[PDB]
C-alpha cells in the first residue's frame, strides 16, 4: 500500500516508537509558554471567527513539521486542486467530485467534459429560492386551497441526515417557516407517526431520490400518498402536494409528480455531500432562501481556505493530519465528535455517514488492499450530556479517544443573564482541561485526607481517585452558530475527510460496501411471504426466518 | 490485574493467538447444518420468546467451553448472588447493589444492613401507582384549576437517559396520558425552547437526580420555578407543579419543595439503574402505571433467568463472554448496538451510559492497574437508518466491530398490510448474512461479466467490489416490543456489563472518572465574569478564555 511504503510515513512511525511514550501533555505545556499560540488557527471569516485549538495534542514542533511533510508527500495538494478543477478524481465509478460548486459563490466556472457545471447548478437554485417564496408566503395552495403548514421529506442517508442536522441546527432561523420532519427508516413507525401528526389539507411532501426507484423512500413516498389520496380522492391533487429531489423525469411523472417541481442533482454530487444542492430544499424552505444562502457561503469560504492556505496553518489539514497521527501510529479505532450545544444534536450523526461511509474502505487506487488502518468510527453526544453517560470511560478506561468539543461563544438563547451558557462554556474548558492535566496521587490524597478518611480507607480509595490525563482533544470555538459559521464548519469536515482518503490512498467518494447487503434483503424479501419453511441460507439466517414466521401470528 | 493472572484466561488468550485465524464462518456453517442449533438460546418469557442468535460469532464448541470456564475461575456465580442478597459489592462506595429489588415481583425479602429493602420499595412503588392515577385521569390540577397536559423531566444522565429511552420505546402505550418532555442539558437551548412550547398552568415539572446538586439539574429546575413563578406568583403553588425525585431529602426540602412532593430512592440505586426506582416516574405517567408494572416484571423475568440457568445456557452471560472474547483475545475497541426500531432510536445512547460508566475503569478490586482492555465503546444508530450511515465501513473498512442487531417480530404499525416491515426483516437478516458470508473474488468476477463489462473494466473494478466478510453478529429477535419484553431487554444488558464486570476485577458501580471535570467547571466559572484576562491555568485554557471573552459582544 502506497501509505506504508512512502517514507515520510515510515519517519513519522519509526518516530512515534521512539518517542511517543515520552510525550507528556502537562510538560509539553510547561516547557512552552507560546505554546496555544503556535499550534491553533485563530480563522477570521468576516462573519464571525472560528478558533481551531489543537495545542492539546501529543504533538511538537518536529511531529507537525513530520506530518505536513507526508500530506505533501502523499499529493494531497494536487488531488485537492484535481478535486476543484472538475477532474474525475472518483476513479471507480469515473465521476468528478463537486459539492464545492453547489456552494461557488464566486462562479469561476468549472468544468465537467468542457462544460462549466455553474450556469445549471445556479438555474436549480433559482427554482429553490422561486419555490421557498411560493411555500412561505402561504401563496402555494393545497388541495383545499390553505396555506402549507408542514414539510415532510422522504430520504435516506445523504437525502435525509444533512437536510435534519441542519435544519435542527439552525432552528432559531425558522421564524415564519413551515414545520419540518423527516421521514427515512423503512420501518413503518417512522411514516405512521409522521402522519398521524399532520393534516393531508396542509402537508407538502418532498421526495428525494436521484433515481426516484431507491426502496426506501419510494415505499415511504407510496405510503404518503395512499394516506393523502383517502382524503383527497383525485389522483391530480398529488401535484399539489409531492414535489421531487431527482434527475428521473418519467418515473417522477408516474408517481403524479408535475416535473416542473422537479429539482435536478448530478452525478458529481455524492449523497453524503448532497445538502448543498437540491438536497437542500427542506433546509431552505424551513428557514427561507436568504438563510441557505448564507450556509452555501460558509461553505465557499471554508472551500477558499483549504484551496488557498499553505498545509502548515490549512485547518482542514491539520485536523486530517492530527487524526492519521491517532489512527495510523497510537492505532486509535475512534474519533468523538463533542458539540456543547443542543442545536448540534445530530452533527455526530451526520458526520458518521460523512466520515465512515467516504473512508471505511480497503482498496487502494493501484487496487492493492491496505496494510493498514483507515478511517475510524465516528461517535458523541452533545455536551454536558456526555460527562453524564460516556465520559467516565474517557477519563478512567483503557482507550485512547481523540476527542473534538465544538462551541459557539454566543447563545441563541443568552437566558438568566447568560447564566446557563456561562456554565456551560466553564463545562466545555474544564474537560479539556481535566483529560489533558489529569489529577495527581498528590493531590487526589490531599482530598482523601480532608473528607477524614481513615488510613486503611485513604490507600484503598486512593487509586480509583486518580486520573492519569494526557488525554489529547481538539478545541474548535466560534462565534455563533449562524448559517454561515455552520457552512464553514461542515465544509471543514468535509476537507479533513478529504484529506485523508488521499493519504490512505482510497476513494473517499464511492460506496461498493453497500452493495452486498442490498442484494441480499432482495433475496429474502419475497421468502418472508408464504408459510413454507425457508432453508435456502445458512442455518443462522435460516432459524431466524424460522422464529419469525412462527412468532408473528402470537397473540399477546 | 486479576484476569491476566488467570490460567483459564491465558488458554483463551493462547488458543486465540494458535487457532483464530483458521476460524471463517462461512466454512463453519458449511460444515455443520447444526451451527444455529447449537449456538442460539430461545427463552420463552410466556409474554413472548427472545431468541438469541449468536451463531454468527468465531466461537466454536471448544472456545465456549472455555469462556464459560473462565466465568466459573473468575467467580461469575457468587458474585452475581452477592448482588441478589445485597452485600456491598459496590466497595468502594461501600454500597449494595440493588436494581434488581426494585422490580422483586416476588417480593422475597432482599437485606441491607440486617432490614428487607422490599417494604420501602414497594411504599414508593404504591405512591407512583397513586400520583400516576390522579394525573392521568385529570383530577390533579394546576393552579389555574385546568388538569395537567404536559410532564416535563428535568435531569441528566441516570435522571434522563432510561426515561427518555423508554417512553420513546413505549410510544404506542401513551395513548391518552399526557406529553412528556425532556430537559437535560444546561444548555439553556434545553430549557428555552421546552418552555416556549408548553403553559405554566398546565405542566408539571419532575425534577430528577439522585443526589438533588448536580449543577445542570439543579440550575434548569431554578429556570423552571423562576418562569413558573413569573405567571402564578404565588409559592404555594410550586406544590401543584413540581415534583421531585430524590435520595436527598434535605437538598430537596432547600430548594423549595416538601417531602411529600417527593419520592424517594435509595443509594444502591446507581443513577444509570434507576429507571426502575422513582426515577421511572415520567415513564408511568406516560404510559400508565400498569404498563410501568410490566416493564418491572419483565426485568424481574430476566432476573431469574440470570439468577437460576446454569452458566452455558445463561443469555447475559454468553453476551458478556462473547465481548470478552472480541475485546480482550481479539481487541476490539466498539460494540454496536443496531436495534431495527425506530422507537428503539435511543437504544444505543442509553447502555452508551449504562456500558461505558460501568466498565470503563482502570483499578481492580486489589487496587492493581489493568494491564488488559476492560469495557468497550458503545455506540449505533437503528436500521435501517444506520444502514445508510456506516455499514460501509463495518463491511469494508480496517476494523473488527462485533454487532448486536435486534428486531421485533411483530410491529406496532402493519401498515400496507405489513409491506414496510416485511422489508424492515429482510434487511435486518440479509446484514448479518452479509456481513458474515461476503463475496469472493471469483464470485464478484462472474458478476461483473454477468453486467457486460469488459476485461479493462472488470479488472480495475474487481477488488472494490470483494467482500471479506468473517464479522460477526448477535441476532437478537423478540416476539414484539411490549413493556414487559423491553424491560426483559435492558435487564438482559445490565447484567451482561455486570458479568463483564466481575470477570475484569473492576466496580462496574461506581463513577470516579467524572468527578474532576466537574471541580475543573466549578473554578472557571468565575473567571468567565468580567473583561480581564485569565493566566491561572495551561496556555490552551487561557487562550481559549481569552477568544470567549474577546468573540461574547461581537454583534453579527
Amino acid at each position: 500500500a502506497a501509505l506504508t511504503r512512502n517514507p515520510q510515513f515510515q519517519k513519522l512511525l519509526e518516530w512515534h516508537r521512539a518517542n511517543s511514550a515520552n510525550l507528556k501533555l502537562r510538560e509539553l505545556f510547561e516547557a512552552d509558554p507560546e505554546r496555544f499560540n503556535n499550534f491553533s488557527l485563530n480563522l477570521n471569516t468576516n462573519h464571525g471567527h472560528i478558533l481551531v485549538d489543537y495545542s492539546k495534542n501529543l504533538v511538537n514542533k518536529e511531529v507537525m513539521q513530520m506530518l505536513v511533510e507526508l500530506a505533501k508527500s502523499r499529493g494531497v495538494e494536487a488531488a485537492r486542486d484535481n478535486m476543484f478543477s472538475g477532474s474525475k478524481i472518483n476513479y471507480t465509478e469515473d465521476r468528478a467530485v463537486l459539492h464545492v460548486a453547489l456552494r461557488n459563490r464566486s462562479n469561476t466556472p468549472i468544468k465537467v467534459d468542457g462544460k462549466d457545471v455553474m450556469p445549471e447548478v445556479n438555474r436549480v437554485l433559482d427554482k429553490m429560492k422561486s419555490f421557498c417564496q411560493r411555500v412561505r408566503s402561504g401563496d402555494w395552495k393545497g388541495y383545499t386551497g390553505k396555506s402549507i403548514t408542514d414539510i415532510i421529506n422522504i430520504g435516506i442517508g445523504g437525502s435525509d441526515l444533512g437536510p435534519l442536522m441542519v435544519t435542527e441546527a439552525l432552528k432559531p432561523y425558522s421564524k415564519g417557516g413551515p414545520r419540518v420532519w423527516f421521514v427515512s427508516n423503512i420501518d413503518g413507525t417512522h411514516i405512521a407517526k409522521t402522519l398521524a401528526s399532520l393534516s393531508p389539507e396542509t402537508s407538502l411532501f418532498i421526495i428525494a431520490s436521484k433515481t426516484f426507484t431507491t426502496q426506501e423512500t419510494i415505499t415511504n413516498a407510496e405510503t404518503a400518498k395512499e394516506w393523502f389520496l383517502e382524503a383527497a380522492k383525485d389522483p391530480s391533487a398529488v401535484a399539489k402536494h409531492f414535489v421531487a429531489l431527482s434527475t428521473n423525469t418519467a418515473k417522477v411523472k408516474e408517481f403524479g409528480i408535475d416535473p416542473q417541481n422537479m429539482l435536478e442533482f448530478w452525478d458529481w454530487v455524492g449523497g453524503r455531500y448532497s445538502l448543498w444542492s437540491a438536497i437542500g430544499l427542506s433546509i431552505a424552505l424551513h428557514v427561507g432562501f436568504d438563510h441557505f444562502e448564507q450556509l452555501l457561503s460558509g461553505a465557499h469560504w471554508m472551500d477558499q481556505h483549504f484551496l488557498k492556505t499553505p498545509l502548515e496553518k490549512n485547518a482542514p489539514v491539520l485536523l486530517a493530519l492530527l487524526g492519521i497521527w491517532y489512527i495510523n501510529c497510537y492505532g486509535c479505532e475512534t474519533h468523538a465528535l463533542l458539540p456543547y450545544d443542543q442545536y448540534m444534536h445530530r452533527f455526530a450523526a451526520y458526520f458518521q455517514q460523512g466520515d465512515m461511509e467516504s473512508n471505511g474502505k480497503y482498496i487502494t487506487k493501484s487496487g492493492a488492499r491496505v496494510d493498514h488502518q483507515t478511517g475510524p468510527i465516528v461517535w458523541g453526544e452533545p455536551g454536558t450530556n456526555g460527562q453524564h453517560a460516556f465520559y467516565q470511560l474517557i477519563h478512567q478506561g483503557t482507550k485512547m479517544i481523540p476527542c473534538d468539543f465544538l462551541i459557539p461563544v454566543q447563545t441563541q438563547h443568552p437566558i438568566r443573564k447568560g447564566l446557563h451558557h456561562k456554565i456551560l462554556l466553564a463545562n466545555f474548558l474544564a474537560q479539556t482541561e481535566a483529560l489533558m492535566k489529569g489529577k495527581l496521587p498528590e493531590e487526589a490524597r490531599k482530598e482523601l485526607q480532608a473528607a477524614g478518611k481513615s488510613p486503611e480507607d485513604l490507600e484503598k480509595l486512593l487509586p480509583h481517585k486518580v486520573f492519569e490525563g494526557n488525554r489529547p482533544t481538539n478545541s474548535i470555538v466560534f462565534t455563533k452558530l449562524t448559517p454561515f459559521i455552520l457552512g464553514a464548519l461542515i465544509a471543514m469536515y468535509e476537507h479533513k475527510i478529504f484529506v485523508q482518503g488521499i493519504m490512505w490512498d482510497i476513494n473517499s467518494f464511492d460506496q461498493w460496501g453497500v452493495e452486498l447487503g442490498k442484494q441480499l434483503a432482495k433475496k429474502i424479501e419475497p421468502e418472508l411471504e408464504g408459510s413454507s419453511a425457508v432453508t435456502s441460507h445458512d442455518s443462522s439466517t435460516n432459524g431466524l426466518i424460522s422464529f419469525i414466521k412462527q412468532q408473528r401470528d402470537t397473540k399477546l
